[PDB]
């Protein structure tokens, strides 16, 4: 004698209860502290619940059993939001630490042994006064890491590394982000199989991704529905979602299964139900393109690869294996 | 009539001695909550912060101005807390402050006037409390997104009768870029109040804005890094003029006929993360009296340079309870 689980915002889940698994979403997109302070924004709290509720029991209906909620304190999570709404929807959330594109001072000016901490803190301890536990840790650069991002980076390794959780990143997938993030974990001994490289549907350059996954990191494919087709006479929108279609994002999926890497791919649609920290009309924008929401990878991405010839059992593999293979504590 | 504070509506005349310029903690939006431990702890920080309000309590002030937006981190309930326990009064703010977050840089003027009306009329997150001023901010020639909050400011205090408080750059003249785009909007300049002028020692910048009708913020007395020459970053934040040049500049505006523009305060704090790590502490090693600076060491300093008790009377209470008294709304 003396010689499994998952945390989410309902409490601890094994492996087998999470199921089909979107990797990488929100609840609602926003600032620290906005959602309590303008809640106006959203029309209310009470319409934001009741929007994310009906979008969430969507796609539960459509066979999600789970989503990762990939917001960061700088992108406004309210773990309380998400906690009620996964209980209303019946679909398990995973919250997010780690730092998103909007730092405030108060974060910007840290340390990365400061960083460290915090992020220990969410994982370990709880985020704010919640009780609730951040199952996986985000970082972001948009093209060379600032220095602050360097030491994000570089606190997100050691935190992964202290507690076994993983790491979801934000690239600008055409600059290789990917790259100079896997460098500096790398660097700080981290395993490229805890590290899920996000945005890398913004590309079309498959030898980038090819590259990465064959040094062990996990793609991710997590922006499918996302697309200005239509749109051409909105320049935010176009500016935000792309001229790229669905399909042309689609067929990634496809690409780096016939190139060996379906154990290695995550998928998801990085959809939101409130969205405040761009252009004022952009939820509205994105609703009328997508009505199917974070349903969109069940209801229109899997028949699409299923058309293709990609069988069940390697959709089941990407969308139920994959991420509770990522999301399990090393 | 009436002003709102923390504990909700106060006649203007319970307000008494008042320093016009503070914050209980000086943070960002959030981040009290999410990482409490920064300031050893929530409970630590309350304690600190009751502790400092009772020392400025018995040096006779009666009513903080707390000048911290929601980018700066404000808790309303926080200061609610803090007001209770050490029966000082405390008025919040809204307006935006240096640090806007991507939620509140993409809003129009429009929009922003809605936020800033919703923390005035209707109250500060879920709290009831209700904003009594509205902060604005620049640090050199406005960003557009500056010159938004500044009319937005201005409207919001046009509907509310609420008056507007700013943060300069002071040497590079800020105040009178604000006063032009204030002007512009309609407001009147007895409404508001540059900040941060004790910053600079251009007299004929201050006397110029206050014979327009502008209230002078000399609101930063005790801040001073002499002593601390071998740190960087307490330095490059107080700077190296002391707190006699700073307090001089109260007698100087007295002198030259602008007592009834004066405002005075600290610009002290009880938590600060939103510099470098151990700012707080150096901070207290330079002035361990806080917001007591202003009665205790300010005050007997101008008394012996000749300026009379009633004046400094006049400053303390009389000016702040016309600044913070609400006017007409508009219409
Ligand atoms: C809050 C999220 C972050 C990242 O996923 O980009 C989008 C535009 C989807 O907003
Ligand atoms: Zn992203
Ligand atoms: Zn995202
Ligand atoms: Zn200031
Ligand atoms: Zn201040």
């Amino acid at each position: 004698i003396s010689e499994d689980r998952i945390n989410t915002v309902r409490g601890p889940i094994t492996i087998s209860e999470a199921g089909f698994t979107l990797t990488h979403e929100h609840i609602c997109g926003s600032s620290a502290g906005f959602l309590r302070a303008w809640p106006e924004f959203f029309g209310s709290r009470a319409a934001l619940v009741e929007k994310a509720v009906r979008g969430l029991r969507r796609a539960r209906a459509a066979g999600v059993r789970t989503i990762v909620d990939v917001s960061t304190f700088d992108a406004g999570r309210d773990v309380s939001l998400l906690a009620e709404v996964s209980r209303a929807a019946d679909v398990h959330i995973v919250a997010a630490t780690g730092l998103w594109e909007d730092p405030p001072l108060s974060m910007r000016l840290r340390s990365v042994e400061e960083l460290t901490q915090f992020f220990l803190r969410e994982i370990q301890y709880g985020i704010e006064d919640t009780g609730i536990r951040a199952g996986i840790i985000k970082v972001a650069t948009q093209g060379k890491a600032t220095p602050f991002q360097e030491l994000v980076l570089r606190a997100a390794a050691r935190a992964s590394l202290a507690t076994g959780v993983p790491v979801t990143t934000h690239t600008f997938a055409s600059q290789r982000d990917g790259e100079q993030q896997a460098a500096i974990f790398e660097s700080e001994g981290l395993s490229p199989s805890r590290v899920c490289i996000g945005h890398s549907d913004d590309t079309d350059d498959l030898s980038y991704l090819t590259a990465l996954a064959a040094r062990g990191y996990l793609i991710g494919l997590d922006g499918i529905p996302h697309s200005a087709i239509g749109l051409e006479d909105n320049a935010s929108a176009s500016a935000l979602l792309g001229n790229r279609s669905w399909q042309t994002r689609a067929l990634l999926i496809k690409a780096l299964i016939d190139q060996g890497y379906m154990k290695q791919i995550l998928v998801s649609n990085d959809w939101l139900f409130g969205f405040s920290s761009y252009v004022t009309n952009i939820m509205d924008v994105m609703d009328s393109v997508n009505p199917d929401g974070m349903a969109f990878i069940p209801l229109r991405v899997i028949p699409f690869l299923r058309e293709k010839g990609v069988p069940q059992e390697t959709l089941a593999g990407i969308t139920v294996t994959n991420p509770a293979r990522f999301l399990s504590p090393t």
